């Protein structure tokens, strides 16, 4: 999976909206509480070059928040979120101003992938979705979801 | 959108649901979701109607359902109900490999679409999925699923 060249995380800081998601397995995304059904509300780069994700997810009939620190590696667009190196964040592309494309990747067994198209403003951006679909063309996706602007403004995209 | 020169005698026989898409995430986001239905068979009637033999997951088992799509004055457009709220639109087929169709509902407040890519054998057909993806580019879909060959053989499960 080819990641972005020359990523500057200092330029991705701020509030984002999960506009579209795709995954390698239907059960990762289909249910309201599916394991990879997580909404990115904020990206915070650290001075050390880590990227904090502020996530929301539906659990037990409520919206819950979680911070995930993705730690820097030798590749600037590849981050690790476990000490066992099975689970990664891959940044595929961004223009910084409008959209960011990233994947959660698990390579422990069958690779697992869950990818998102983030936008800076809670509107549909057809350019961002086109770039998302082109980025995914090489990957073995079996489910895609896309959200409307009303959903983008609500906790857990209700 | 709907194809020219449909011959319903040639769509007869065994199919498999390779891919599904819908206008609303809640139509497809569970085995229990209303549009999560697998086509087993199409049967043309002598009167030019098309019977859909369907399976749906209910409480951990496949339940079978037959819907009659009755012919209308527009080719490749079939009505399911007497009130004309529910329709089958046949978009395209080559008869021998794939069939693309959509269920449509126009009850207020919002129109619903749920489309499928059917294939003749329980194998992944990238050409069929590409034709399905091109057909969907014009429609306002918010969820899409495709099945692997294990899922294609195991019906609703
Ligand atoms: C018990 N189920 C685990 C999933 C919960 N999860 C949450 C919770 C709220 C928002 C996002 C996430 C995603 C990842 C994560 C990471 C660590 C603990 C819980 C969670
Ligand atoms: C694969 N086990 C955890 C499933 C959810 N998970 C995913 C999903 C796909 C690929 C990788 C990962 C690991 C990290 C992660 C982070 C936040 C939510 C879900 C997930
Ligand atoms: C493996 N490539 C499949 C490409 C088309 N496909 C997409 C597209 C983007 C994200 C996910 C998917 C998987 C399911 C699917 C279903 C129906 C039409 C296209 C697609
Ligand atoms: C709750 N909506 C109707 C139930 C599902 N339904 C759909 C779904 C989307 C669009 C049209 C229709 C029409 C009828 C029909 C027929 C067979 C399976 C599902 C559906
Ligand atoms: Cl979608």
């Amino acid at each position: 999976t080819q990641t972005m060249k020359g990523l500057d995380i200092q330029k991705v800081a701020g509030t984002w909206y999960s506009l579209a998601m795709a995954a390698s397995d239907i059960s990762l995304l289909d249910a309201q509480s599916a394991p990879a059904r997580v909404y990115v509300e904020e990206l915070k780069p650290t001075p050390e070059g880590d990227l904090e994700f502020l996530l929301q997810k539906w659990e037990n009939g409520e919206c819950a928040q979680k911070k995930i620190i993705a730690e820097k590696t030798k590749i600037p667009a590849v981050f690790k979120i476990d000490a066992l190196n099975e689970n990664k964040v891959l940044v595929l592309d961004t223009d910084y101003k409008k959209y960011l494309l990233f994947c959660f990747e698990n390579s422990a067994e069958e690779q697992s992938l869950a990818c998102q198209c983030l936008v800076r403003t809670p509107e549909v951006d057809d350019e961002a979705l086109e770039k998302f679909d082109k980025a995914l063309k090489a990957l073995p996706m079996h489910i895609r979801l896309s959200f409307n602007p009303t959903q983008l403004e609500e906790q857990c995209h209700i």
